[PDB]
């Protein structure tokens, strides 16, 4: 049938009296077997204590593992464990380009020679000093160019790291009531 629904069970602790033929019969009522094999001695036909079974359907194998989970087959209880361990199919639980402010993502949004941050959203109180004092703890300032009338400013940093850091920190903050937005500028 479909290999996806075929399951291999690893059998162990087989009593020496047990043979390939025995597992076929023993496991058949619990699980439908396509084939079952005991690694047994060629001469005596006695089990070496282990083997494998191929079931036609997944439930059959699983049921058989449980029912034969140390069941008295032969003069002793045998062991079972699943060999073809069916993995569960995942889904996109993580990553699809998380939209947050990743410094790594932000720094790659511009060429490393660009040191300008575009600050927008500050329609009020927008002074050179206000931007300067805010941006300064994030990076070294070279220029502050402001336009309160248009509600934006250009913050010129000394370095690119400084500029990307400013964006990651300032983007989505609030300056005197106005929610600010920052990205790369010219």
């Amino acid at each position: 049938g479909a290999m996806a629904n075929h399951f291999h069970v690893f059998v162990g602790d087989l009593s020496p009296e047990i043979t390939t033929e025995d597992i076929k019969a023993a496991f058949a009522p619990f699980g439908r077997i396509s084939d079952a094999r005991v690694v047994k001695d060629m001469a005596t036909g006695k089990s070496k204590g282990y083997g494998f079974v191929s079931f036609f359907n997944k439930w059959d194998a699983e049921n058989a593992i449980q029912q034969m989970g140390g069941q008295w087959l032969g003069g002793r209880q045998i062991r079972t464990n699943w060999a073809t361990r069916k993995p569960p199919a995942p889904k996109s639980t993580y990553e699809s380009n998380t939209k947050q402010l990743s410094y790594d993502e932000v720094v790659n949004q511009s060429s490393p020679s660009n040191c300008t941050v575009y600050c927008g959203g500050v329609t009020s109180g927008l002074t050179e000093q206000l931007m300067r004092q805010t941006f300064s703890p994030f990076g070294q300032i070279m220029e502050i160019r402001v336009f309160p009338d248009k509600g934006y400013s250009f913050v010129r940093f000394n370095s690119h790291e400084s500029a990307a850091h400013a964006i990651v920190s300032v983007n989505g903050t609030t300056i005197e009531g106005h929610v600010v937005k920052c990205y790369w500028g010219k």
